[PDB]
Order: C-alpha cells, then sequence, then structure tokens
C-alpha cells in the first residue's frame, strides 16, 4: 500500500512514495517498507537504475524493537532509522534518480540530496522545513550535502530563512541538474536511466561510489588511488574498452559484456 | 569607529564606521570590533546580526600587548588579531548577515565570507586585493571559503587575476545569495533577520553551528550524528514541533517558546 | 614533436598538445618526457604563467611503450601506466606558475581531467566536455575527476554529467562554472595571454603561494588550520619585500605597480 | 553445527561464537552471512548490553556461494564478495552495543580485521596476529586494516607488521596496544564478561553514544566539529534522564549506581 | 579565589586550580576566572611557558551561568557546555605551551583538561578516569573521544572510555597518556625544568611548533600540512639570526641566546 | 660521492648517505640529485626493497637565475619537501637503518621511510628547536604524533631533548632495536621477506598505508583497500600459489600473473 514499485522500462525500477494525503511524509510505516524495498532492488540484478517519486502533488514532506527502552533511546532509534534510509540510498549498487514531482521539504529535501541525480518538474519546490517546524534546519545530511550541491552562500540563506525554493531557482543554482515539464518528468528520468543501463555495470557502480567517497575524502592524491584502481579493474577484467573502440570504428553503439 | 544599533527589537546592526578610509582593516578598528561581537553574542535580546559599512564602501595604530616582542612575533600577533575576527563571527550564537553596500576588497571580502548570509547592493563589488597589493590573494580563510562558495574554477580566476567582481556577477555565481537596490539593502537584511528571529533560538544556533561544522567535516556519517542529535535535542526539550503544527492548522504565525 | 613549446608573450609559456590527428590523445611513451617539460617550465624563471591548448580541432582526449617496464607482468605494467597519468595531473598542481587551460575543442576523458588539473579554465565557443571513461565501458572516474568536478560545479551537476556520459557544450560549461570564462574561438589565446599578463604583473612568491593555498585548501579539513598556512604566506611576502609599499605608491601616482619581491 | 553460535552467559551479554573450527573459523560466506544477520538481530535485542565475540576451538578467526549473482559476471561478482565482507566490519561498527573481541587464538588476515572492527580487544596468552593477506600473495590491506591498525598502534609498528607478514604474539600485541588487556587462556571469557558487566551497569544511551563518538572521532577532521557531537550527546543524556543525580546519590550512599535512563 | 596565578620562575606562569575541598571541580565559579586568566597569560610577554596544577589532593574533577537572562532550560544547557568547550579551545590557542602538572585525580572534565594541554606530566599519585560514563552520561566530552585515541591508540582509549576504570600513573606513562611520571614531591620541579628549556628556545619558534602540532591533528593531508610547517621554519630562519646564533654558541662554548631578530 | 648505492642482496638496494664528516648533513646541492637517485631506484625493477643508512657515526643530521632571496628560500624548502614526498612515492618499501644520530631533517627523513630500525647506538632529536627555529618541518608535526601519539610527540618537539634507542623502540618511533653489528643484517632479512611477497601486493600495501594517513573516512579508505585486494586476487594466481606452497611445505614463488 504505502510504497509502490514498478518496472516502466526493462532495467529501470520506479519507486513511488504512496501516502498522497500526507504529501508522502516520512512516517515509519512509510520509511520502513521504503528501506526494505531499496535493499531488495539493490540485490536485484535486472535493475540498472532506480527512480524515486511521490504519488499525488508532493514528492516528500518529511518504531519496532522498542520493548524495555525508555523514551530518549527510543527517539535515538527513530532518528537512526531515518539516517539509515539516507545511507541505504547512497550505498545502493545502482544510481538513484530523484523525480521531484512536487514539494520536497524537510526530510523530503534530504531524501532528494541522498540520491545521485535530481530532476525537477516545473512544480517542484524545496524548503529546509526543520527550521519552520521549530527545530533545526539540519538533519539527515542536509548541512553536509546542501552546500556541496549549491555552495555555502545559497545553502546558508536557504537553511536559515526556511523560504521556498521553486523549480527555476533549483535548476539555476544547481540543486537539481534538470528541470522539465510535469508530464514529461518520469520520461526524462527513464531516459537518464536508459543511458546508464547501456554503460558498464561495474563501471556505473564504481562511478557512483567514487563520487560519494569523493565527498568523504580530503586528499586528492589518496582519492585518485581509488579511482585509478577501479578504472584498471574494469579495463583488465572486461573487454569493454576494446568493444567501445570496435563499435565506434564500425559506426555503431557499444554493447558491454563486462567480462573477458 | 564601530557603531551598533537596534533597528528592529531583535536585530543588531553593526556599522563599520571609518568611511574616509573605506572602513579599512585597522589594528584599532579591528580589536574593538572583536569584543563588540562577543558582547552581541552574549546579548539575548538579539536574534540576528547585520553588518554593513558607513559611506560608499563596505570594508577594505598600535598592536597591543607588544612590549618585549620583536618584529616577526609582532607580525604574527597582528595577523592573529585579524584571524580572530573571522573566527569570532563564525562562533557567535546568532547568524550574521553581510549587507554589502559597496567595495569589499581584501580583508573586506574575507569578512563577508566569514558571515553566514551575504546580500549585495547593486553597488557592491569584490576583490581579492592581497594580490593587487603585492602579497598573496590568500588570507583570513579566503582560499578555504571562496571555493566552497562559488566553486574552484571561479574562485581561482578571481584570486589569481585580482579582478573586480560586480554585484551582478556575485549574485550569478553564488558569492552573495541575493542582490537588491541600494536603497533596499538594509531592509532586505532586516526582513531576513526577522524570519530568523521568528524561528527557534536553539534551532537557529545549532543550524548555524552545523553549517560551519559541515565545512570542517570530512565524513557524511560523522556529520549526520551531530545534526540528528541537535534535531532530537530541540524536539524533545521543547514543544516547538507541536506549536508549528498548531499554528499551521490555525493559519497564524508560529510563536516558539523553546521549552515544554 | 608531440608537444610544442612557444613563448607568445615575454613571461608566458604556451604548451600546445600536438597530436591533432588523434585529437591530442597522448601516448604512454610521451608521458615521462611531457612531465619533464612541465617540470622544466616550472624551473624556468622567465615564465610567470603557462597556457595549455590543443593543436587542430580538439583540446585533449587523454588516453591512447610504457617506460621502465622490464621484468614486469601485465597487472603491474597497468598500475605503472595509470601512475604516469596520475603524476602528470599532480605535476601541473605542483608547478610554481598558474596553469591556464585554453580549451579550444573537445576535452574528453583524460582531457577533461587535464583541464581540471589546471588552475584556470577558459573555454572557446567550440569547446565540449565529457567524462568519456563511462562511454568507453570503464568508469567515469580517474585522474581526480570524481574529486575535482563536484568541487568545480557541485554534486548535482557532477553526478549527472559523470553518470549519463553526456557532452557539456561551451555555454553550459561557463554557466555551471566548469570554466570561469567563455570567448569566441579566435579570441581564446588572447584572453588567456591577458590573464597570464595580469599574473606576471603580480608578485612571484605572492602568486606561487596563492596557487598552493588554493590546492592546499581543497586538501584541507579545517578552516582554522588552513588559515595558519595562508597567514604565514601573507606575512612572509609582506615582511620580506616592500611590495605592499610599492602598491600604495603605484596607486597614489596612478601607474602600474612594479613588484621587486625583495626589500 | 550452525557456523555461528549465540549464547547468553550473563543476563545482558551476548556471546557470539564463530563455529567452524575445522577451518580455524575462516570467513567463508557460509560463516559471514549468518554472522551479519545475527549481529543486526543482537543490535535490535534490548536485553543485550554488550556483545563478546570469540572463535570455537584453537582459532579466533583466519569460500562458498556468493548470494544474488544471477545474471552477473566475474568482476562484478568479485565486487559483491568484497562488499559482503566490508558490510561485516561496518555492521560491527554500527551495532548499538560495544563489541568485545575475546581473541583465543590465531587472528590472521580478515580475522585481524575482524578484531579491529570491534570496540575492545582482549587477548588470550595464546592469541597471535598476522596480516596474512600479504603471505597469501595479495596486499596486506583490506576491511579497514591499513586505516585502523595505525590508529591502534602507530605507523612504525603497523607498517612493519603489514609489510613483513610476521607473527605478532600476545605479549607484543598487549605491549604495543593492538589489544588493551592480556589474560591466561582459561580466564579469557571471564575477563570479557567483567568488561561487559561494567558496560551493562552504565547508561544505555550513554554507552551507545560513547561508541559512536569514538568511531566518528576517527572519521573526523576537526577537533572543534567533533566536540559539537560530543557535547550534544552529553547534554542529551543529562537533560533527559536523572542519571547524573543517581550517580551522585549512589556515591554519597556508597552503593552501585542504578541508572534508569529516564526521569 | 578559585584560581591562583604564580611566577615560580621569571618566564614561567603557574596556574593553580584552588578549590581542594571539591577536588578542584569544574564549577562555573572556577571556570570563569580560568579562561580570562589564561587569555591574560597568553598576552603576557614575560611568560614563555605555562604549568597548570591542582591545590591539595586532586588535579581536577568533572554558581550562576552568566548571560542567561530570558533563556530557557535547553539553551542554558547549551551555554554551559559551550563555556567548558571554550576553556579547552583557549588552552590550545594560547601562545605558550601549557604543561599539565597532574598531581592527583584527573577525572572526566579534569582528564579533558589535561588533554587540552600540550605536555602532560604525572605525579606517582596521579590517576585518570573518563568519569562522564560513571556519572550516567557518555564518556565523550570536551574533545575526549577525539584526543584520547590520538594520545594512546584506539584499543586503549576504547577500553578506558567504555569501562570507566581508573588509570594509574604507571599505566598512564606506559601507554603515553602522559609522557613523564615523577615522584610527587618532584612534580612541579619537573614541569619547571621542561618550561625553562622551552624558555631558552625561540619564542616564534616555540609558538609555531605548538600551533603546527594542534593544526596537524586537524590536518587531512601530509602535503598540505608540510606547507604550513615549511613557511613557519622559513619565516623564523629569515627574520631572526637564531640559526647562526645556535651555530656560534656551540663553537664559542657559551649558551645559545636567541634574540628573535637580525 | 655524497650518495652511495650498493646491492648487498639480489633484490635489495642500499642507499648510504656518504658525508660522515658532517654527520651526513642535508646539503642543498647534494640532494637535488639524491632525489633523482631514489627516482632511479623506484623505476628499477630488479629492486624489491630499499634500505637507507648513514656512513660513519651518524645516520643523518639550483635554478635560481633572476630570483630574489625570499623565493630562493621557498625553492630551497621545496627541494627538501620533494625528498620527503619522493620516499613516500617510491614503488618499494624503504627501510631506515638508523645507525646513529637522526636529528632534525634527519629524523623527518626516517619518518618518511616505511619501516624504521634502530641501532642500539641510535638516537633522535627534533633539532629545529635547538637550532633557534621551530621543531616542525618536512612532515615532523604530522608524522610524529601518528607514530608515537600526541603526548610523547609534543614533549619531544618542545623540549628538543635526546631520544635514545631504548626509548625509540619502547614508544614506537622505531619498530625494532638491534645491536650495531646486526643492523644491516636485520634490515636485509626484512627486505628479503618483502622480496618474497607479490610486487603489486607490496606496492599497494605501502600506498594504502600512506594514503590511509591522508584519509578521514574509514568507509572511503576501505573502497581503495578492497579494489587493490581484488585486483591482485583475480589478476594473478598468487592466492592459489600460497595455498599450494604451504601444502607442499616449500616457499611460495609468486608469479603476479595468471
Ligand atoms: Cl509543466
Ligand atoms: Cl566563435
Ligand atoms: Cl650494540
Amino acid at each position: 500500500s504505502f510504497v509502490l514499485v514498478d518496472r516502466p522500462r526493462p532495467e529501470i525500477a520506479l519507486v513511488t512514495l504512496n501516502r498522497p494525503e500526507r504529501m508522502n511524509a516520512m512516517a515509519f510505516d512509510v520509511m520502513l517498507p521504503f528501506k526494505q524495498m531499496l535493499v531488495d532492488i539493490s540485490h536485484d540484478n535486472d535493475v540498472r537504475a532506480v527512480v524515486i517519486t511521490g504519488a499525488g502533488k508532493g514528492f516528500c514532506s518529511g518504531i519496532p524493537h522498542i520493548g524495555g527502552l525508555t523514551q530518549p533511546t527510543i527517539a535515538l532509534r527513530s532518528m537512526e532509522l531515518l539516517d539509515e534510509v539516507i545511507l541505504t540510498l547512497r550505498r545502493m549498487h545502482q544510481p538513484v534518480i530523484a523525480a521531484i514531482n512536487g514539494a520536497a521539504i524537510g526530510g523530503g529535501l534530504c531524501l532528494a540530496l541522498a540520491c545521485d541525480v535530481r530532476v525537477a518538474s516545473q512544480d517542484a519546490y524545496f524548503r529546509a522545513a526543520g527550521i519552520n517546524n521549530g527545530l533545526t534546519a539540519s538533519e539527515l545530511g542536509l548541512s553536509y550535502l546542501l552546500p556541496r550541491a549549491i555552495g555555502t552562500s545559497r545553502a546558508s540563506d536557504i537553511m536559515l530563512t526556511g523560504r521556498d525554493v521553486d523549480a527555476d531557482e533549483a535548476e539555476r543554482i544547481g540543486l537539481v541538474s534538470r528541470k522539465v515539464a510535469s508530464e514529461s518528468l518520469l520520461e526524462e528520468c527513464y531516459a537518464i536511466g536508459e543511458r546508464i543501463a547501456g554503460f558498464s555495470r561495474p563501471g556505473i557502480e564504481l562511478t557512483k561510489r567514487t563520487i560519494w567517497s569523493g565527498l568523504d575524502a580530503a586528499s586528492l592524491e589518496s582519492h585518485m588511488h581509488q579511482e585509478g584502481l577501479g578504472q584498471l579493474y574494469v579495463r583488465l577484467l572486461t573487454d569493454n574498452f576494446e568493444e567501445a573502440t570496435a563499435a565506434r570504428k564500425e559506426k555503431r553503439p557499444a554493447e558491454f559484456r563486462d567480462k573477458r
């Protein structure tokens, strides 16, 4: 009921947050089947790319094993649960593309930023709603990931005012990389997914990982070691590069076998 | 030297006041300043701080505690006095908003980056003036913070060439998050501070703290622990969340008490 | 013959990647010597700024007899070949002088990485960028790209670019800050010489240390620690030159400053 | 018979026994897979305050079906196998309760890495350690070894051990701080339980946050950012429980503290 | 007066925590005259080295908070934690090296205080505990979980923090929580000998050594960090004739007399 | 001839600092090619492990046309910085055979080696402070706390005291302490152990260790370690050979290939 999965294209999974009346709020009865679904899809090798979207007008508007626990540990467990949604998205083998169909506020914004790629429809808007909710603006990666997406100036402004950021702004400042018509939003994300599906699987998987490890790295030279090894790993253990050369000489798109 | 006003009951306005010399860095304009910042930080009537310069510029004399010292150490002390200004702004409880009314060059550009939010007048401009002055372009956090605000390609060009950056370009590239008409600059800044003041006190404090801490962090996962803890702190120790829900339901302004 | 070195302006070296027929893809047997040329220019004190551009229509496509390979098995030889490219990137960074990428055409794969290794990036109207590793069936990330691209253009744009293997045209490159400037093809070298001459007009140690603090600031964990390095450099040039007194005099009189970099 | 046993030797202490002694408790996927699910399950088990891990038989820890590989090729399959082991290290790290490694014998290769992923390390006199990835013809580094060994014992000692693939006996391990405690073989479990009992009598959130700050302290770049996390955690427990007043009343009354983690 | 300041040698300040009937606890009454006094000392150019110690039996264990008009409970708690954080950070920031003369119990905040100092010397009577954990809280506070593993390694720090055990002076010296242990009646004398050595060296030389050590803990990259160290070395070498003076003092059979100038 | 190179065992290069009269001091003119000697060894595939020592009692104590003194001084610091970074970057492990005084830059040089071994007569000092400068250069303030911990590093650097061989071993500044007559023998045995192991195996080990110092995320660094581990595992038959060698009670002879 609360989370839907579809296969709109043969290698592309679409995950729908489905509690439209609550704008797909990050309640636990949503976020728990959400997390498990992500784990299942990471393990499913027919899937090369994943799109996330909200049912209805919003994208996302942001407990078990609690026997014997007091309220303060329980709250710790509840936040940990949401933290794990964020880290699970980042750890998935496949790139995750956020199809931001509407409001993406508070934790919904953090959810977008936990994806690899972000696409806005004309109707998407964003807010750091933690601050409007009388708490902090910062939760679930937001104070880490927002400035790395759009820079300090724009991130501070957004986090300290709790103002609305519309689709035009979002694309202008690089909060999303694309902005499209509402009724083409998913189609655009599928088109992204399909380009990804035609690339090397380990090639793609290591690319996603080096980007995230790249945020968590503070030496160029150290990080370059990880990047190089993955390039050589795929080069030596597949015939992909010979195949891309052979395809481009025979004026043809490449078909990658990911093995010798 | 430095004037302070209360143009709204929870907004302190700090006016750098040596207009004849473009409100320049001065080891007698600078250290008074530091203690004024400290006092404003301890001043619980103040929720937001606005800094601007008198006259047309924004920001471009005995080093105290000097007896017994020699030239090399004296010079370390004087640079340290400036480094502490940068660091004191970052440490203040309240967000600091730069109302950039005119030239911000050298240390003046550094000051503005030490502020949380940057708002440009159409008449504002920026320069990495250390380089035009026969020195390096880098000081006072500039080579750390500028690239994190506007990205490397743009940061390097501005710092290596020592060119002037006008208001249009500053706003376009994310050096400031807003550009407005000269006559509306302070009022735009008052409206921002008033929003901040309408939000949770510890909410805001911890938000500002997580943003700065976020630049000084190199692990997504470590940083999330700090954000989450602050979020739960305010959630559990206040009734703020319920008050935001009640005010939203009753179409009225939130009045956060920051207590249960 | 694989790269040309010219001196178009008195204190500016132009390095022209010269395999036009292969869009300036560089050979593994050119790599050790190419790094020696950069090294030599670093130690050429006539040179205050370096411009790198492509011969023919392309800028650089990166990948194409690896030296010091005797007795090695294939897997090690491959690590050695990746290291040679790594070290080219690091050498640019390490050069005393700022390096300006005059991007005249396609900068793809290793060529995008090369531009990112340079301090300043200027695009011709004809320039394009692509993370071609992914199009070539490998990963998109090599040679610092996964580290340096988000630091240029932020994560949203970088992840899109790297994962979809699309082309970024000159317009989009300036807009998103992959390059700082975009000019007509016939003005590209001229724009870069003008930037180079500004730089030559500044203090040599002032410039050298600016460049080093920039790269050092990316490899830095703490605002406070990094300030220590910056401040030390600023005091170093201030106390060991009268450059600062010269800049004040030069503005009083309305003449260009002429820094002596000594007292 | 199952490759991983769990017991409850003391009311709030889980004992995890790696239980394929015929292979010195090697990290074949038959052992590790049910290892990881049991760890997760224990983390969700609120009866348990501390976890102890040991090896059955002579060894502490020294291949089988890789799951979810349908439609996958060799190189990707190898990626999955390595991730599976990585996830083990990260799960131990991420568990609510402190883990105590009761090292009763050989901890070599992945087994040394396993010990390093625990919070506390106690050696039997019979314990010994080896970075056996190197002796196996590979690198010495995997599963965090090259990150964590030097954080445990310093670079000098780590490099020596990793590059030479020598045995480090119990006397050395305790002396250099690879383990914090060394005890007779017959007292090993007893020593670990006493540790686990001290832990159980401390605050639950207090302990959980301590473990988390220690681990995130090592993934931290700034003393000052780290203190923010630490202080938040301290204020959290202080303001939301009466533990601190309990601690005061307990010392004034000369009794064990009895923390209720609540007001 | 909850803090005493003495001048036991002409270039050495001694700071005594002076509430022995409470084992010198980190009450705000103590911690206020602390930070401002340390800042004062930092600006006193007669002082080349600082020693900190506790009156009576203990070193330091774990009163209106100022500036809290109109704050609520949780914000006042933030303010009080910040006060303590800023003491840690001030010690780090002082020009002169701070030597902890640890004469007794150094538990919780008092252990954290010792880690905030550059050099730690234990009396034979000294002992350490991460007492936040014994107090029903976390063991981690005031830099502890950052600085303990960097002093002694993870294995040892984890054990100590999770068990709330007492760490005697023999252990503290063995595991490098302190670099020295001496007889209790010789404690201050040992730290004074350390301070006089410090005093005999370059002032910039010593100031930049301390700063690079602290910054190096907050550094991500060796190569980055080397740029800071090299600049400081070149700065002192080129702005003083100290290096020539150390060469000449050796030859001429006379002590080095560094005047920090040419 | 301020640098000697020998080959005391078949895959082992000995680099002997050879200016004993000056206790093997940093000479500016005789290190701009000493970096090149290391670069030549690094690219010599006959050599598996490098041992560095000093002649005599001690271990260890251009292009400026048109430059001014401040910049010449930056150039001069750079060349010494380049020596530190070069050791770190060599393909092969570098073993410091510390036979005597290792003071100042001589201590930093030792810290830039992978493995440190002290003679009983070896001693150490952060001599920049005794020289009226700072104690910190060439990595010292970064690498010394990561070898011996903060407490001990700060004491050593701020006091400029002597650290004898006994203390060096006890605190982990060196990992081994031997009799003077046995120093080079101990380092050769270690070198030949290294030579017996996989070449890419060894090279990636060194790199991960150095890189691991310049990492601030466990999870990040684990990606690098695993990739390198898988790379050698699938691209060679070493693992299968180790297995076979044990079972046949013979030494392993790794081919670094399938
Ligand atoms: Cl639309
Ligand atoms: Cl054109
Ligand atoms: Cl001997």
